[PDB]
């Protein structure tokens, strides 16, 4: 009844604006079922801007870092998983530009969300209107950590526009909510947008 851990969602180098946000995001799985610890040289990352928010039984972590600051956080950071029959390790870089120094093709958020209100029960869609060089693809986050709009059982729906969509309104569905927007370039975030629920 053991096996080792390993990664099944393994975090990515990622170039990101001075003012802005990143996130790296790690997962592992064993038996025992490990827990995942971020690190930069071997110490625990945790400070003002730098924030691990654990998922999974702590068997999954994001690391948000935020304001972005350059050149200060421009390192290695390391996704530790663990559990009694093994210790991993993963690696994600992290670059950080200045807005001064943006390439050209860098993600721009033209229309970013804004302040959801809506009665429970009814659909609500939050609008998300990116450029860049490639076309940056759209992914979002709600109070620090990834949607995933397909592992919803339907509740929630990314639209091929880039707005995310919550079919039924639930109090649950309340929080705080930014698309971001990447490609080969780099990584932008949106102003955060609260979606509060009103009742029926
Ligand atoms: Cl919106
Ligand atoms: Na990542």
């Amino acid at each position: 009844g053991e096996e080792p851990p390993r990664f099944i969602k393994e975090p990515k180098d990622q170039i990101g604006v001075s003012g802005g946000v990143a996130s790296f995001v790690c997962q592992a799985t064993g038996d025992p079922k490990p827990r995942v610890t971020w690190n930069k040289k071997g110490k625990k990352v945790n400070s003002q801007r730098f924030e691990t928010i654990e998922f999974d039984e702590s068997a999954g972590a994001v690391l948000r870092i935020q304001p972005l600051r350059t050149p200060r956080d421009e390192n290695v950071y390391e996704c530790v998983a663990q559990n009694s029959v093994g210790e991993i390790t993963v690696h994600a870089k992290l670059t950080v530009l200045r807005e001064d120094q943006l390439p050209s093709g860098f993600p721009n958020i033209d229309m970013g969300p804004q302040l959801k209100v809506v009665e429970r029960t009814r659909t609500a869609t939050m609008l998300c209107a990116a450029s860049g060089n490639p076309d940056p693809e759209i992914t979002w986050f709600k109070d620090f950590l990834p949607v995933d709009p397909s592992a919803s059982n339907g509740r929630i729906k990314q639209l091929r526009s880039g707005a995310l969509q919550i079919e039924s309104s639930e109090e649950t569905d309340q929080g705080k909510y930014e698309c971001v927007a990447t490609n080969s370039a780099g990584v932008r975030y949106s102003s955060p947008a609260n979606l509060y629920v009103r009742v029926r």
